């Protein structure tokens, strides 16, 4: 227990779009998932990759000293800034989130939905949000939410380091 399987990279010019991006990535590792997170109420881009692996890890961290157009990208692993969802029913779409984490914060980074099999695979969910310091707040709310009975469960943390 204490792995950084997933990275996260800063500032993210224009010259480092998607597209670009992608370029790179493949070009790092294997590779699970990947995102980009336009937040536009800030001026500096991020993006979040799942290589789920250490070397994967290493060779995108590595990967950061090379400057693009005049913003000098930084990657490193991920920090504790995910929330994740365990305890929660798969009626919980990827739109819904968009709108929930709108209705608590306004800004979020990224959303990682489950696909096991189908849908009805009772795995847990996992999202991305610049904004952490309300997000400790959100945690402890939801933590101990009821729905149906259910307790709901959320953290903010990343659950594998």
């Amino acid at each position: 227990m204490r792995e950084l399987t997933t990275v996260l990279v800063k500032n993210l010019p224009k010259s480092y779009n998607q597209n670009k991006v992608y370029k790179y990535f493949k070009h790092c590792g294997p590779i699970i998932h990947v995102d980009v997170a336009d937040s536009l109420k800030k001026n500096f881009r991020f993006a979040r990759i799942e290589f789920a692996r250490y070397d994967g890890a290493l060779a995108a961290i590595t990967k950061t000293h090379k400057v693009v157009g005049q913003n000098e990208i930084i990657v490193s692993h991920l920090t504790e800034c995910t929330l994740w969802m365990t305890n929660f029913p798969p009626s919980y779409t990827q739109r819904n989130i968009r709108d929930l984490l709108q209705d608590i914060n306004v800004v979020a980074l990224s959303i990682r939905l489950p696909s096991l099999r189908f849908n009805t695979s009772r795995r847990f969910a996992y999202i991305d949000v610049t904004s952490k310091e309300d997000a400790r707040y959100c945690v402890e709310k939801l933590n101990g939410l009821k729905i149906e009975g259910y307790t709901l469960v959320t953290k903010v943390s990343n659950p594998l380091e």
